[PDB]
């Protein structure tokens, strides 16, 4: 719209932009990767269509957004330490990667910043990725409920995805994605505040996720369980969220503070495998 | 125990005592007062089986726990405006009054600080009343939850009880204790703190109750019932409640700010008189 | 791939499915408007990017799926009856039609079985409508709940709509597409099987929405609730969601017996306008 | 009333019944026992104050209402296996025995039929247990909401008590009434109705419990959590209540199949001892 160096399409008035007009195989000016920075930090979300990048380039186009460092449970490509995969076999009956609402590795000190993620062979229809803003969820609390939680922080931990509540579970992800870890390492705890304010657009985002987050901190289980809950709903409504279709060679950013993210588990049957490489991001705060 | 002048035998851990020992058609001595007074503080309902006392005798000692004052919504007895009736003929189908967890009056600026009942006439079983604590509910919240609502304050109305809530509804009290009140009346909404301090024993007590409480004030309809049936469903565990059982000529006292009760129902087709004077009170304050 | 007359692209795996290589303004042959009507059937919500017809083309499309009769409460265009309006200017603050999912006038003892939609003028963004399947809703609850559950009915009416409790709260509808209608029209009540079989495919389908179920027959207010909200949150996971994004001249049908819609409010200040004719329905039967 | 052996009171208009009038230190002849038996299928929870029995007069009494047989998880007096304690030490700090609704040992493919209870030293105040009619929670269900769920059955383990859920949780009961038990017994499931048929009275009651009943079986977590969630809201409301006080050599007892109770934890630092033997019953049936 401002934008003279990429055309920007946003997806709906809440998240999301499809960018064209850039080849990411091609190094890029200052003013192009400044427009295409405002882009992420505008829209939260953003996907370039038909992009066919090598492994490099894509590690090297992350590297833009700040560190590259990849998350503890996924599998890389060989050779290529920081390109994890999102890979499901035709074959498989396992839990879907990633199939409730959640942000990614919130139970480390310092989750990721953002994630980009590149389509390598997914199907023609099914295996949508769903996103929605967490500053939305945010804002659309009244004033006198943000005061009400602002102070609180939340004990988050891997238990449920690779700690002793997965391991009690019947239900397992495949080895085609993820790595067998270490109990203790899933069972390892962290505090964040469940308000958190973005270190670049200083705008405040909502701050929990039911995949991660075991309990708001100094409450009893009854008193978190029922706050957690009312925060999921509120954040997860339909018309807080956008839905992105992958084709190949599609690349997309997600900012991995102020967004939560979903996988859409409507292929089985259907061979899917994006890669994605991971940026650091600093510790949440408030 | 501590008490030399009266006999207290408390009901359960949380709340409740029997009273003996005490002629309440006789004038009290200092001593006597004080150690009931001090009974009442500290066990929050205390009954005194077997006084039967004439209707001045209940006026007069009523009055010695504060100013007394009618509550908008019940007949009095011919010749007594102070002494309300809690009466049910034995072949009404009508709701029955008082039968949800709330206390009296809250719709007012300034509800009662305490209520005096006394048993007429009751079934020989069924009809008791619940009471339970909600200086018990509010101790018994974590330190980070108490911190987290202590601001908060509530809507309340009589909408549900002679409102436009009521008058929407198919469901009456008889006339038989209950007077026709102006729907106005019934929508007028006052404001009162979640957290109350109680103004004698400085102790504090959550104060809300699903009778009366429209929703919490400045929240949004889902955040403020969210909220609020947390509390409830805290607030109403069997653990915190006793329940007294009446015969005739039992007077009862419960303070209306730091406990809730209900009827029980369980009598229909037997008949039920109680008679009550209300003690006023001060506009409840943090 | 067996379609050999159109062209379609399913939108996700659940349903949707966008249909092309057919031109609306003319006359459809047998063996192309077969192709659609099954596609229409198999996938539930079908459209058709870039169809410029005229009002008369969208009638005479429309009754080719059924006869046309319109719902009670739109307004619709002067000189076709037939056709009505989804339209909301820029300014409006009133609230947004049809944001909750529902399924179509289900208070009507026969509801539409389909509605055609067309865009006249839309945002660039901002505006989608999202569809579920209720034949999945249906399919994906265990046999035990099934059998549990298929011989219940509901009560529908329009009271929040036009009815009472429409009247009784102050967050209305503009009058741009919305009429005045009779109070007592909104609160006539109907029964609607709990589940239903489609006419024409013979699958079933959960059949109940938010916005006019009252009650499920013949139990209690609390029991209905109950099982009322489990199918809700059952049937509205993302995961048996699609959503679709307009255009201009995009024409769309949707089955109105085995899907439920919303509207998404994220273009508020933005000016929209749709037209839509309605195919009439026999009454929904087990 | 009609009782010409024995003195009852009943306690509430629901359920319970004070018996006086009998030594049961003596032998009963067969007109005071069939009042008694009686009174037991009437009440359901039978309570005789003043009953200073030996600990083989207990056996024996408890004998009249059919096979004695301990529960599996509480230790015994020494030198009676069939006189199991509930013997809470004014020290402990560890979580009190049977402090949620619930009824006995369900998760045996035959529960006990009653349970004869006998109060050997207990606090002045504090301590109580509740009971419920599980015959007036069934009652209160709708015609539509009964046939509904009475074809239902429920899978049933000690796993929260002591199997893996108990292992896997922080909090224990103490060593003094409780057993060490075998994980994999504490794991072993069962299958009951939803809704059983008394043997003796014929009359149908609710059969479940949040203790033992882990699903209602052939559902999902989720259906089956929003059922069992909703029965138990449902059965524990404070009007289908009653509340029994102890006093050292009051002798109780409670129908195991249509009744359900718990203890009141309020006595926190004061000796509280019960002794009980529990009377054998055949297979929940429908
Ligand atoms: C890769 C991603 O891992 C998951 C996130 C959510 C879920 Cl449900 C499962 C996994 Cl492995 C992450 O948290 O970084
Ligand atoms: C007497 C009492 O009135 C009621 C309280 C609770 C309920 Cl559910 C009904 C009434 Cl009339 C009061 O609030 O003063
Ligand atoms: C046009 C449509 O009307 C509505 C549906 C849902 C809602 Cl929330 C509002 C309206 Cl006016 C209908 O039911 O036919
Ligand atoms: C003795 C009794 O055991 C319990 C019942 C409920 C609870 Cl919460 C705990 C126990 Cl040990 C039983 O089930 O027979
Ligand atoms: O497969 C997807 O769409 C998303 C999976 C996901 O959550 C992730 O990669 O962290
Ligand atoms: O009838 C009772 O037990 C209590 C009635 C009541 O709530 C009241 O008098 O305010
Ligand atoms: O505006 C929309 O997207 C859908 C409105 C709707 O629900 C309807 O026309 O019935
Ligand atoms: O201690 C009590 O009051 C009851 C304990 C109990 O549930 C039992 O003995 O099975
Ligand atoms: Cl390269
Ligand atoms: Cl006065
Ligand atoms: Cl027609
Ligand atoms: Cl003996
Ligand atoms: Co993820
Ligand atoms: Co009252
Ligand atoms: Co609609
Ligand atoms: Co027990």
């Amino acid at each position: 719209n401002k934008y003279r160096f990429i055309d920007v399409q946003p997806l709906t008035g809440v998240l999301g932009a499809e960018i064209t007009g850039v080849d990411l195989r091609e190094p890029l000016d200052d003013s192009t990767w400044n427009e295409i920075l405002d882009a992420f930090h505008t829209y939260q979300v953003i996907y370039f269509p038909g992009q066919a990048i090598t492994n490099e380039q894509h590690i090297a186009f992350s590297r833009r957004f700040g560190p590259v460092d990849p998350v503890p449970i996924l599998k890389s490509i060989e050779g290529y330490p920081e390109v994890q995969m999102i890979r499901r076999e035709a074959n498989e009956s396992s839990r879907f990667i990633g199939d409730d609402w959640h942000t990614d590795s919130t139970f480390l000190d310092a989750p990721p910043a953002a994630v980009v993620m590149r389509a390598i062979e997914v199907p023609e229809y099914g295996g949508d990725t769903g996103f929605l803003s967490m500053y939305s969820a945010w804002e659309t609390l009244s004033p006198t409920m943000q005061a009400t939680i602002e102070g609180l922080n939340v004990v988050h931990s891997a238990t449920k995805v690779f700690g002793s509540l997965y391991q009690a579970t019947n239900w397992r992800f495949s080895n085609t994605s993820v790595k067998v870890m270490d109990v203790d390492a899933g069972d390892r705890e962290t505090v964040h505040p469940l308000v958190v304010t973005h270190p670049v657009t200083g705008r405040r985002a909502l701050y929990c996720n039911q995949v991660y987050c075991q309990k708001i901190q100094g409450m009893t289980d009854a008193e978190s369980k029922s706050l957690l809950q009312f925060l999921y709903e509120h954040a997860t409504k339909f018309d807080f969220t956008c839905r992105v279709r992958w084709k190949k060679d599609q690349v997309l950013v997600w900012d991995n503070l102020c967004t939560m993210h979903r996988a859409v588990p409507d292929y089985a049957g259907k061979f899917r495998y994006l890669t994605r490489t991971t940026v650091a991001g600093d510790k949440p705060s408030r």
